[PDB]
């Protein structure tokens, strides 16, 4: 979630 999110 973070890394596609960001």
């Amino acid at each position: 979630r973070r890394x596609x999110r960001f």
